[PDB]
């Protein structure tokens, strides 16, 4: 099945999943010159005070910090969405070495990471009727730079020896997602998909202009995770992001000038 190496990755994603080139295909650059102001952008709207984590779990990919998504406790608003969307998980995308990572780029910038909180539009029940639809999800963006430690990762960090394997999860309830976002909440928006199979055209993205500071600690014990199941022969998880795909016929929105 689909991974990131040479024989499953990117380049091979196309062929179970024909999508994969299709008309809004995920991530793109950020050219940031091109990128249009839009002064009638409301501002985004974070409402995480009452998030309800639950578990984290090594997907053999990367891992999935999974909320309770049953009621409105975590959701995104406002900015360019119509409606309220709910946070159901968030995950993060890396490199091997602190000069690549991310999937979005700004101006062919490659960051060390990426994480991505994902949310649902509500008006369409659950998370599974969401994805078949294009204004289904609305996934929020934050690069990683290799810098000071980000106290509100800590915890996520200090839990990875127990998920090591593909498989593998531990409880990981009472975490707060708002410790993990920057101070600025500027952002650039556009229409997108998943970033993996099945690459669904169903996201409307929202990337942050501000980075968080990871220390190089913290990232290490990222890339100390394994792709592989226990007892198998070690593959390293790292590197596990798709690489920029053609803009093709669509516009990047900015929050800011
Ligand atoms: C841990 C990782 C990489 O991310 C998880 C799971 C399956 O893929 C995702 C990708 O979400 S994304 N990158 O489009 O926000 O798609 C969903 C189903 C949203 O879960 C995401 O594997
Ligand atoms: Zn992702």
């Amino acid at each position: 099945h689909w991974g990131y190496g040479k024989h499953n990755g990117p380049e091979h994603w196309h062929k179970d999943f024909p999508i994969a080139k299709g008309e809004r295909q995920s991530p793109v650059d950020i050219d940031t010159h091109t990128a249009k102001y839009d002064p009638s952008l409301k501002p985004l709207s974070v409402s995480y005070d009452q998030a309800t984590s639950l578990r984290i779990l090594n997907n053999g990919h990367a891992f999935n910090v999974e909320f309770d998504d049953s009621q409105d406790k975590a959701v995104l608003k406002g900015g360019p969405l119509d409606g309220t969307y709910r946070l159901i998980q968030f995950h993060f995308h890396w490199g091997s070495l602190d000069g690549q990572g991310s999937e979005h780029t700004v101006d062919k910038k490659k960051y060390a990471a990426e994480l991505h909180l994902v949310h649902w539009n509500t008006k369409y029940g659950d998370f599974g009727k969401a994805v078949q639809q294009p204004d289904g999800l609305a996934v929020l963006g934050i690069f990683l730079k290799v810098g000071s430690a980000k106290p509100g990762l800590q915890k996520v960090v200090d839990v990875l020896d127990s998920i090591k394997t593909k498989g593998k999860s531990a409880d990981f309830t009472n975490f707060d997602p708002r410790g993990l976002l920057p101070e600025s909440l500027d952002y650039w928006t556009y229409p997108g998909s998943l970033t993996t199979p099945p690459l669904l055209e169903c996201v409307t993205w929202i990337v942050l202009k501000e980075p968080i500071s990871v220390s190089s600690e913290q990232v290490l014990k990222f890339r100390k995770l394994n792709f592989n199941g226990e007892g198998e022969p070690e593959e390293l998880m790292v590197d596990n992001w798709r690489p920029a795909q053609p803009l093709k016929n669509r516009q990047i929105k900015a929050s800011f000038k």
